[PDB]
């Protein structure tokens, strides 16, 4: 579609449409496109002494890209509140993408006064690569994603990525891409520019919690028929001789009843308290911090695998880096407190998988014989057995919707570890430039390339509607359900609405289990 | 189906029919239904003061459940023994069930003489759920399913399940299920119930055990193309000086070769041995016991992995928890001696399983110096790596047929650890209930509900046919197999033959592998 | 009996019934350890928000 | 338990006037059951306005 | 409809017309509308001590 400098490119849509089966999301917003790096590449890399495990080397691009990967961006908190409470699951089947209302602006800063006028005859430039043959920056949980809110104006992210490195050095196999060098559509004011995606297969997310636990799956009235050893020795009244002893479990005693499976796998925590006393008083962020080791260089695992993070009363502890951490509106970037900060809490898992603070369980460490006595071992970390069931991470609302499966000879389980959607083949990242245009050559010829360029930005509007999945509830379950309520009594601020100043803001994080199956 | 008063509603079919692909069971017995909790729901919780680990939450119901779920049930031991000698491997593929000359009798206790008599009106009324629906009790091991020899009456087992629990107390996600809240169809006299059912496509059970092992799958004449650390030191005749050399690996030294595969997964278990003397003198039953570690309560894991339970000619030892366990027939529940219980051996895994009592092997501690020896650690647990292969737990005669795999986020291997066949949509329960009949009601009207009944039970036959597919062992090894045998020398007592009582028994569990196929 | 959906544009999150999530002895809307239903609290029918 | 029909008519103090009615409910049609009969009937809502 | 730059998207009809049964009354105004609450949402509520 090319219409006239006159003509407007494209309606506004922001929408939710409920056929029953499908959600259909629709959301618009407007962008604001600088140029970045003065339309040159660069390379970057580790300042000076950084330490070992903070070195990189990388390129930083005069693209930028746009990101709708959180899911803030397509529901809105009654939205959300209607799939959260009235279904099991959700996934992902085709999204569309639309952008409308281009225009191209020169800035001219002389003395203190700056006058923006429209450039008509500037172009910006857009290709969706869609084959893949870039470093795929989405899925880290960077800033920069569409607003939650629609009223609001957002600044387009620059792009960059990382390769291999020696210290800050770069290694012979490094790969440089030059985003020049690919087919992409020109746009002027007048055009427009569009692509539809259709999601693979994926396993819905399950936004439900269990009523039962592995531990107890068992009618309570009946005994076995299985034996087990209930004790190991009888007296004689003088002393107590070695005698073993069998028993069939029943109520009296469950923990002895034979079970068919085993809860999820563990990686271990250190556990922090949200009350400043309980916790002890050292450095201990990074040296008691639980790492992986890549390379000679440690790595912090943030993510950590999906565990619940405190057991029964504990809701004061939560693991030291096993949760997802989200700032509340108005935080800034480096030492915050805790009252800033909101964390997230997994404990729906308790059931099918381990507390994160604490080990998986016990392990017996020697043979036994009349002379020795038996000992015991903690497993502090537990692999994948035969037989082992576990619930994966909650998206939550603001959480990340999807991430790549990295192309590999082989992988476990592709479910992400920060929660969503592992695509092999994700939604394809659109890259977005402002065209250079040159100011006043010299009339004498000169081979060298040009350090002048005309100041200039452009903006319009972005479109993106996704459609959902639903997984329908059906259960005979008698009494009511848990539900998300905003809370009934009086406040100075409605939560999720904007306040006097006019700044939106988001006073919890909301994940997506309530509805309770059983396991 | 709807007969008369005189009318049989069905036949009795007790039957093994073998079309030499399939092989089709049918058993039919007699069994009494009282009537529980006075008709009415109850919630039993963990009793006072019992420990941490013993806490339950739960529900008790007036319905009755059957349960088949034991091989025993389907299969005589000769039945059984054209299966097991014959075949590689089995698996279920379609069943059904059937109800039939039910009747209801009422009984009057009037000072010490009880008349009991046909009550020809009252109904008896049952469903399947197969939108698995409730709390899925069977697979967990309980006693109740019908009885190994047909001529004997069982009563049918009440039905209860657990829910989420606080120490005793309830949370707001457990679930209460009312049963009387489906669609049930209710049975007079002269009617009868019927369902058939198709099992999922699922894995053959491996009834072969291996003529090889993981350890020894190579060619003993030829030597092979890549070297190993034969020695890493050479004498200089004052002192050994440090050089490292290499060989290729040869008929001489065996366990040096580049092997190709590795051994499955273990969690160690304590050893404990058959002989009292032996055993260490303490209690370490529970403290000396391997556990896993949920929610802050621990639990015993009785079925353990599957491992092979002893070494060559260790048969005396066998694991802490790590086997099946089952009584002896007229076994009493509690603190009962050695003699009584039947333990089974696992020994027929020992060429691809580790030995459940030790470790999988040794690790580096350390990294070598000149100045500092090279050390190393044992690893008494170890998760799945890639390459491992595993043998899954034998089946045996009494033990469960199958379990149903959590629903759940992500599983691995779903195999059960009891044994047997892993269903994502197992078997539907089949519950049933007594219709209450009131007794004289007032003749004054009252709101309350009504605390007198008619007393009366139930009685009828419930016929079981299932239809299992065979994998036939073709083979070229030149001498004979191992076979199950009776035993050719005189007796008092055939074994599995009721006594001069009139009491059946089963002298020994009957596992699954004999057969031998080469790995 | 025919329902008459809920379609809003509402931007923040209604009002729900829900179940308390603390611990108690008893679960509301279930039978106790004597078998006896009961009901905690009246129920009405008006959560849902329409403007005027 | 299935509760006992009764009604109330026209009175002065306790006593009857002469408008209040009396009804027999021996005297209309009525199905008689015995085990092994049932009894049905269907119903159709006139038109009613939602509950809000 | 979409025009172009110096097309004239639609005419003045400034009009009343009588059929007798009916009268269609039309009227065309020039509206001027600002940009308020710089482009944002905010709350409002009663001042103080009101």
């Amino acid at each position: 579609g090319a219409d006239g400098v006159g003509n407007s490119s494209g309606n506004w849509h922001c929408d939710s449409t409920w056929m029953g089966d499908r959600v259909i999301t629709t959301s618009t917003r407007t962008w604001a496109l600088p140029t970045y790096n003065n339309h040159l590449y660069k390379q970057i890399s580790s300042q000076s002494g950084a330490s070992n495990d903070n070195h990189y080397f990388g390129y930083s691009t005069p693209w930028g890209y746009f990101d709708f990967n959180r899911f803030h961006c397509h529901f809105s908190p009654r939205d959300w509140q209607r799939l959260i409470n009235n279904n099991w699951g959700f996934r992902p089947k085709r999204l569309n993408f639309k952008l409308f209302n281009i225009q191209v602006k020169e800035v001219t800063q002389n003395d203190g006064t700056t006058t923006i006028a429209n450039n008509l005859t500037s172009t910006v430039q857009v290709f969706t690569d869609s084959e893949y043959q870039l470093p795929y920056v989405l899925g880290s949980a960077h800033q920069g994603c569409l607003p939650p809110f629609p009223a609001d104006v957002f600044m387009v992210p620059q792009y960059g990525y990382l390769t291999l490195n020696n210290g800050s050095q770069a290694v012979g196999r490094s790969s440089f891409y030059c985003l020049e060098y690919f087919p992409s559509q020109m746009l002027r004011t007048g055009n427009n520019f569009t692509f539809s995606y259709t999601f693979e297969d994926v396993p819905f997310h399950s936004s439900y919690a269990h009523s039962q636990s592995l531990d107890r799956l068992m009618n309570p009235l009946i005994d076995q028929y299985l034996y087990y050893l209930s004790r190991t020795n009888t007296p004689s009244g003088t002393t107590t001789q070695s005698r073993l002893q069998f028993s069939q479990a029943g109520a009296s005693d469950i923990r002895d009843q034979s079970r068919n499976w085993l809860p999820g796998p563990c990686y271990r925590q250190q556990r922090v308290s949200k009350t400043s006393a309980d916790n002890n008083n050292s450095e201990y962020s990074w040296t008691g911090a639980t790492k992986y080791h890549l390379n000679g260089r440690d790595s912090l695992v943030n993510p950590g695998p999906a565990m619940a993070s405190h057991k029964d009363d504990e809701e004061k502890f939560f693991p030291q880096s096993g949760v997802l951490i989200f700032g509340k509106q108005g935080s800034e970037k480096t030492n915050v407190d805790i009252e800033k900060v909101m964390i997230t809490d997994e404990e729906e898992i308790r059931t099918t998988n381990p507390v994160a603070t604490e080990q998986y369980g016990s392990v017996s460490t020697n043979l036994q014989r009349g002379n020795r006595q038996a000992a015991t071992a903690d497993v502090n970390t537990q692999g994948v057995l035969p037989g082992m069931v576990w619930q994966d991470r909650d998206v939550y609302l603001q959480g990340p919707i999807w991430a790549k499966i990295p192309h590999t000879d082989g992988h476990f389980h592709p479910s992400p570890l920060m929660g969503g959607f592992g695509l092999k083949h994700p939604p394809p990242q659109i890259l977005i430039k402002n065209t250079p245009v040159p100011a006043n050559p010299s009339t004498t010829f000169s081979a060298a390339k040009f350090a002048s360029f005309i100041t200039q930005y452009s903006t319009g509007q972005v479109s993106v509607e996704i459609e959902w999945e639903l997984q329908k509830e059906n259960s005979k379950r008698w009494n009511p359900e848990i539900q998300y309520t905003s809370n009934y009594n009086k406040s100075v601020n409605v939560d999720f609405t904007v306040d006097t100043n006019g700044v939106y803001s988001e006073p919890r994080p909301i994940g997506t289990r309530y509805l309770t199956r059983n396991l």
